[PDB]
């Protein structure tokens, strides 16, 4: 198994200047003819000409129109085509080939494949070589001239990159289209689509040069009514890159296409963005609320790639975070501007500190720019993407908006049309840094450690206040735990956005201030501080770190009530919860270990419960923020703080804490649940797909969160509310009615009701599956078996498989059943899936990522299932590599 090392990058000895493709689609085969106009580079040392080509059936290959003979002049081993140097020309030459591929049986959804009745490609990262021979790496930039032919009745819509320059009829009911794309691109941005597509379209006029851009959004005919929000999001995206970054679109046309079968969310193929249907299609009748932010972010994300990925592209795959981290950052700026709700930023922090922190403390831990890889399909991680985004966002925190924009524009102007590396970006940011600090001596060399060093830093604090001197000190320390990537961790450049709150009146005591911590520790002193403050630390979550604020719960409560920063308020609440959770966990653990007949639990802080009531009852407070404060921290966030975590003991801890708070606040919950109804469920704009109200959706989030808390608690007659809720027109509401009914004898009645509502929309049925999957049911194993037999069957649709199984894996009490049966079940599904889609099989491994964090029995149970998977004769390269790394082999 070949391991690629970042330090080993060398340019190719060859050049590919022009690609000319003919893709002839038939029912039982697709014939691909390719002419590559090639040259010898300055790096050439007379080596063999080696192409990537995977699973290709050779009809013929030729050099300069002379047929090549297998054995004597070339060998093919189903992975590499080797042409021995003596037969390779020494100047400009043409290589051509004709191969047969089979998209119809291509269930791995990489290269060219059939999704329902759409033919579609996915070439990132190294899928182009599954379509035809190539030197399949992003620094091999070429021009593309692509002709697609197909049966006209089945595939009336033909798309590829660039301009459609010809359309023509073909004998036998076929029909062709030629696309010429003169600008250079890497092959992973190639795409082709064929199908009976229906569309919505609009014309966009760019801000500055007033270019007319045609916008098309496509789906299968059945779901053409679900395309409108995507189109609006695209317009929004274009406007944002114009307004914030001063960047306009450069092509005449942009196509977005939804397909039912897709490994991930979407792909940024130049002029032809291809989407998982669940990340493009929605309507208010047939989608839950979450779809609207999802489509906004994914449409935005692929649009922002047009600059950060497509126009400035990657030298090599080790630079992945340079396009992914930066594009997620651009997408997050966009989404925060469009939603105007503080929960948007909170939700990204929530995701980072739960999923990515777990990854960063697991045996899979890697820096955002790794030093090596075996499987590229395993490289697309929350670390590379979301920690990557936070590292890109820190530049903005450090520079401030004006100098950030200057630096970003330096980066684009300098590297537009070329490949780039993480260093090129840091260099651009550094120029701005020099300007901001006003001396050419300032530099960001230390900042590069954010790209190379793995692990989450820990930042802790001590405070001192001299009342007579009016002098306040914040002493700060940073620490990263050694891991397999660095024995010795170095101090990072950590920007700490801070405020100082006067606890007597809640006012700000200093102006906007960002502490630049560049050492292992430092002491920051503030003069003319009139009274002892409460520090508001890492406002906006200003660095991706473990914050150890060393504040009392009294101080945290004061911040939660009166601080100006949504993240610090939410974090203060989070920290109060975590202290409570750790304390009760240990009390429950000791009672278990010592087999106590009786014991005491520390109650939840009453002043904390009082503050929650206060915020909940404040008519001016944010609905989304409210739903965060009544929710305990995610299980995967909690596990970062506990060794040998016993999941049962944690389930008992959560239970006690929720019951403590509900025993005091349920009447408040109920009252709010009722009074929120009118605005939350307002139907005024239900038939206007262009009208999306994120505040109103947050109000429904709060109601559905409250209803969940009231149902678990068996609040008097809450079942009445549940039943009425099931009649709501909003799927967020009537699907919530299914999951909260788990605690009642009406569960299977709502099961059937909601199934009948969901079954005729592919995506809605997937949301139904998720709802069932995450239901808090004692008979959840029997229910999963029912889904398998009645609904899922032998679907190879990744959306179906992920919907049935992943939410169940977050069932703390049941997935982690001490028999190991949940581990057994998921491993069976992974092995089954790995036979046809190794990438999705590896995604289904996610629950095992925390295996060495659990109590020793469950470690052993998980490890056994992983070793059983590893011993499957037919295990994919993807899955083997992943489990080998995960189990420290
Ligand atoms: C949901 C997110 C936004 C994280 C997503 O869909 N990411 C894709 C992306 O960044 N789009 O711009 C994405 C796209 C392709 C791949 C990808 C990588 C491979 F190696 C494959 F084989 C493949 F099929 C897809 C992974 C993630
Ligand atoms: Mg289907
Ligand atoms: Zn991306």
């Amino acid at each position: 198994p070949k391991i690629h090392y970042r330090k080993d990058y060398k340019p190719s000895g060859f050049i590919i200047n022009q690609v000319t493709l003919n893709i002839n689609i038939h029912d039982q085969e697709t014939i691909v003819r390719s002419v590559l106009d090639m040259d010898i580079s300055k790096h050439n040392v007379g080596e063999d000409l080696v192409f990537d080509g995977v699973g290709l059936k050779i009809n013929e290959i030729s050099i300069n129109n002379k047929k090549l003979v297998e054995g004597e002049e070339y060998t093919y081993d189903n992975e590499f085509l080797t042409i021995f140097s003596k037969f390779v020309p020494k100047s400009k030459f043409a290589f051509s080939s004709e191969v047969i591929i089979h998209p119809e049986t291509n269930y791995a959804l990489t290269g060219l494949y059939k999704s329902k009745n759409i033919i579609v490609s996915q070439c990132e990262a190294t899928g182009f070589r599954r379509i035809t021979f190539f030197i399949d790496r992003p620094d091999m930039m070429a021009k593309y001239d692509v002709t697609v032919t197909a049966d006209k009745e089945k595939y009336p819509v033909l798309l590829s990159n660039g301009d459609k320059v010809n359309e023509f009829e073909i004998p036998g009911g076929r029909h062709g289209a030629r696309f010429n794309d003169p600008p250079l691109k890497p092959c992973y941005l190639f795409a082709v689509v064929a199908g009976d597509l229906k569309h919505l379209s609009a014309t966009y006029i760019t801000k500055y040069t007033k270019k007319k851009v045609e916008l098309y959004v496509f789906s299968e005919e059945k779901y053409v009514s679900k395309l409108q929000w995507a189109l609006e999001c695209l317009k929004k995206s274009m406007a944002f890159d114009e307004d914030y970054f001063g960047l306009e679109y450069d092509l005449s046309r942009l196509n977005l296409v939804a397909v039912s079968d897709f490994n991930v969310g979407a792909m940024e193929n130049k002029g032809l963005n291809i989407f998982n249907a669940n990340s493009l299609l929605a309507s208010k009748k047939n989608s839950i609320d979450f779809s609207y932010a999802r489509i906004l972010t994914v449409v935005g994300h692929e649009y922002f790639h047009q600059y950060t990925g497509n126009r400035v592209t990657l030298r090599d795959w080790f630079q992945l975070t340079l396009k992914e981290g930066l594009t997620v950052h651009r997408e997050n700026l966009f989404s925060e501007e469009m939603t105007k709700t503080v929960t948007t930023r909170l939700s990204h922090v929530d995701l980072l500190r739960s999923v990515q922190f777990l990854e960063d403390s697991s045996p899979l831990s890697h820096p955002i720019r790794p030093e090596s890889y075996v499987s590229m399909e395993n490289f697309y991680t929350t670390t590379v993407y979301d920690k990557g985004s936070e590292v890109m966002r820190m530049y903005l925190t450090i520079l401030g908006e004006e100098y950030y924009k200057k630096g970003f524009d330096i980066y684009i102007k300098k590297n537009d049309g070329n490949t780039a590396t993480c260093e090129d970006f840091n260099y651009a940011m550094e120029q701005a840094y020099k300007m901001k600090k006003a001396d050419n001596s300032a530099n960001l060399n230390q900042y590069l450690l954010w790209f190379s060093q793995s692990g989450t830093p820990h930042v802790s604090f001590k405070y001192n206040y001299d009342a007579e001197k009016k002098q306040y000190s914040i002493h700060v320390n940073q620490y990263t735990k050694p891991d397999e990537n660095q024995k010795e961790k170095k101090p990072l450049f950590i920007p700490i956005s801070v405020g100082l709150i006067n606890p007597e009146n809640g006012k700000e005591m200093i102006s906007q201030t960002t502490l630049e911590l560049t050492k292992e520790s430092d002491t920051f002193v503030f003069n003319n501080i009139a009274v002892k403050p409460i520090p508001s630390l890492f406002r906006g979550f200003s660095a991706p770190v473990y914050i150890e604020d060393q504040l009392t719960d009294e101080e945290r409560i004061l911040l939660l009530k009166y601080d100006s920063d949504a993240f610090v308020r939410y974090n203060s609440c989070t920290n109060i919860y975590m202290k409570q959770i750790l304390m009760n966990y240990n009390e429950f653990l000791k009672a278990k270990n010592e087999k106590l007949e009786s014991f005491q639990l520390t109650p939840v802080n009453a002043q904390f419960i009082d503050a929650i009531k206060y915020l909940l009852e404040d008519p001016h407070a944010d609905a989304g923020f409210k739903s965060y404060i009544v929710s305990l921290p995610q299980d995967r966030y909690i596990i970062n703080f506990v060794s040998n975590l016993d999941t049962d003991v944690l389930a008992d801890t959560k239970e006690y804490i929720y019951k403590q708070i509900g025993d005091k606040l349920n009447d408040v919950y109920y009252k709010m649940f009722k009074s929120l109804e009118a605005k939350a469920d307002d139907l005024t704009y239900f038939n206007d797909e262009s009208h999306v109200d994120f505040d109103q959706m947050n109000m429904r989030t709060l109601r559905n969160t409250l209803l969940s808390l009231l149902s678990k608690a068996q609040y008097p007659n809450i079942l009445n509310e549940i039943i009425e809720h099931s009649k709501s027109p909003y799927p967020s509401n009537w699907l919530t009615s299914l999951s909260v009914s788990a605690y009642f004898d009406k569960y299977f009645e709502l099961y059937d009701k909601t199934y009948k509502l969901s079954k005729d929309d592919e995506l809605l049925l997937q949301e139904w599956l998720k709802t069932v999957s995450r239901s808090d049911r004692k008979d959840i194993y029997e229910i999963l078996k029912k889904l398998e037999n009645e609904v899922l069957k032998d679907s190879k649709n990744p959306n179906d498989i992920r919907a049935v199984y992943l939410p169940f894996t977050n069932n703390l009490r049941r997935f982690h059943d001490i028999s190991g049966k949940g581990y057994k079940l998921i491993a069976e599904v992974i092995t089954k899936t790995d036979k046809f889609n190794p990438m999705v099989a590896t995604q289904l491994c996610e629950p095992f990522k925390l295996w060495n964090k659990l109590d020793t029995k469950r470690q052993e149970l998980m490890l056994n299932e992983m070793n059983t998977m590893l011993q499957e004769p037919q295990i994919s390269n993807n899955l083997k590599e992943y489990l080998l790394r995960l189990t420290n082999k």
